[PDB]
C-alpha cells in the first residue's frame, strides 16, 4: 500500500544533518502531514543506521505525551526511509529567538516547564535524550512546545544502567560526558540548563574559538549572570551547572518545586489548559511563514541515491522500520 507519490510535497520546511522534512499532504484529503526523508545510502555512510531504528522505535512511544512530536507512521522503499509525522506550524525555537535575541521571563518559564515534563516522561521510561538543544523545539499553532528527533537517544536507561556513548551538540555537552565517564539521564539536566540559559540571556553560557577550548570552558568555567537576571532564574541555572552529576537538580531533588515554577499548576500545564505566553502567528492549517525562507524557495525533490551501495547493503539492516497507526491506516484505507 501507502507509497510517497501518494502526497504532494508542497513546501521543504527544512534540510540539514536530519535529511529534508516536507510539508505533505495526503492525496486528495485536505489532511497535512511533516515527512522527513532520507536517503539510505546517506544514513548508511553516515553510520546512523541504527540511530533511524532508535527514532522510530521512541516515535512508538512518544504519541503518549503532548509535548513530543507525534508520528502516524513509518515506510521505507530500496532507496529512502520516511517518517510521517504531525505537521507543526507554529515554528521552531531557534527561528523565533533570533529575531527577538531573547525569551522574556514568563515565556522562557513556561517553555522550560514544558520541555521538563516531555524529559521527565522520556526519562521514567528509561530514554535518555542526548541532543536537548533549541534547535530541536518546535511550536505548534497554539504556542505549546514539541520536542523532536529522537534520533540520538539511549534506550533501556531504568534501573542500575548507565551507558558512555560520547555525543551531542558542542554547546551542549554535559561536562561527565567530556571526562569520558559512564552516564545516566544527568547529561539531559546539563542541556536543559544550557538550554534555558540561552533562552534567558540569548547566547550560550560556554565559549571558545574551536571545540578545545569551548570543552575547557564547559569543563572549568563560572557561567556568567548578568546582573539584571532575575535571582530565581539564576538559582535554578546554578543548580543545573552543577558538575558533579548526583548533586545536580533534575537528578535530585524535585525541579518542579523550584521557585522559579511556583506558579505553575503541573497538572494544568501537562493538559495544555495553561495558555502560551508567546502565540504563534497562523493563518491556516497549511500556513508555512513560521519558517525560514532560505528552505521555502527551493523545489521539494527526493534526490538520487548511489546504487553500488544500494545494491551492495544488506536491506534486512532497516527491518522493522516500517509502522502505522490505526488513525493513518482508517484515512488510507477511506480513500483506497
Ligand atoms: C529537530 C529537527 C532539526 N530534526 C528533525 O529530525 C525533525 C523531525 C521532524 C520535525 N517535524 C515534525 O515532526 N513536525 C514538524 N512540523 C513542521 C516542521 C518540522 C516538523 C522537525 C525536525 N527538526 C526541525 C525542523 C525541521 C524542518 C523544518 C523546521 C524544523
Amino acid at each position: 500500500k501507502l507509497k510517497i507519490e501518494d502526497f504532494e510535497l508542497h513546501k521543504m520546511l527544512g534540510k540539514g544533518s536530519f535529511g529534508k522534512v516536507f510539508l505533505a499532504e495526503f492525496k486528495k484529503t485536505n489532511q497535512f502531514f511533516a515527512i522527513k526523508a532520507l536517503k539510505k545510502d546517506v544514513v548508511l555512510m553516515d553510520d546512523d543506521v541504527e540511530c533511524t531504528m532508535v527514532e522510530k522505535r521512541v516515535l512508538s512511544l512518544a504519541w503518549e505525551h503532548p509535548f513530543l512530536t507525534h508520528m502516524f507512521c513509518t515506510f521505507q522503499t530500496k532507496e529512502n526511509l520516511f517518517f510521517v509525522m504531525e505537521y507543526l506550524n507554529g515554528g521552531d525555537l531557534m527561528y523565533h529567538i533570533q529575531s527577538c535575541h531573547k525569551f522574556d521571563l514568563s515565556r522562557a518559564t513556561f517553555y522550560a516547564a514544558e520541555i521538563i515534563l516531555g524529559l521527565q516522561f522520556l526519562h521514567s521510561k528509561g530514554i535518555v535524550y542526548r541532543d536537548l538543544k533549541l534547535d530541536n523545539i518546535l511550536l505548534d499553532k497554539d504556542g505549546h512546545i514539541k520536542i523532536a528527533d529522537f534520533g540520538m537517544c539511549k534506550e533501556n536507561m531504568l534501573g542500575d544502567a548507565k551507558t558512555n556513548e560520547f555525543c551531542g551538540t558542542p554547546d551542549y555537552i554535559a561536562p561527565e560526558i567530556l571526562l569520558g565517564q559512564k552516564y545516566n539521564h544527568s547529561v539531559d539536566w546539563w542541556s536543559f540548563g544550557v538550554l534555558l540559559y540561552e533562552m534567558l540571556i540569548g547566547q550560550s553560557p560556554f565559549h571558545g574559538q574551536d571545540e578545545e577550548e569551548l570543552f575547557h570552558s564547559i569543563r572549568m568555567d563560572n557561567p556568567f549572570y548578568p546582573r539584571w537576571l532575575e535571582k530565581e532564574a539564576k538559582d535554578l541555572l546554578v543548580k543545573l551547572f552543577v558538575r558533579e552529576p548526583e548533586k545536580r537538580l533534575g537528578v535530585r531533588g524535585d525541579i518542579r518545586q523550584h521557585p522559579l515554577f511556583r506558579e505553575i499548576n503541573w497538572e494544568e500545564l501537562e493538559r495544555k489548559e495553561i495558555d502560551p505566553p508567546f502565540r504563534p502567528k497562523v493563518k491556516s492549517p497549511f500556513d508555512c511563514s513560521n519558517f525560514d525562507k532560505e528552505f521555502l524557495n527551493e523545489k521539494p525533490r527526493l534526490s538520487f541515491a548511489d546504487r553500488a551501495l544500494i545494491n551492495s547493503m544488506d536491506q534486512n539492516m532497516f527491518r522493522n522500520f516500517s509502522f502505522m497507526n490505526p488513525g493513518m491506516e482508517r484515512l488510507i484505507s477511506h480513500h483506497h
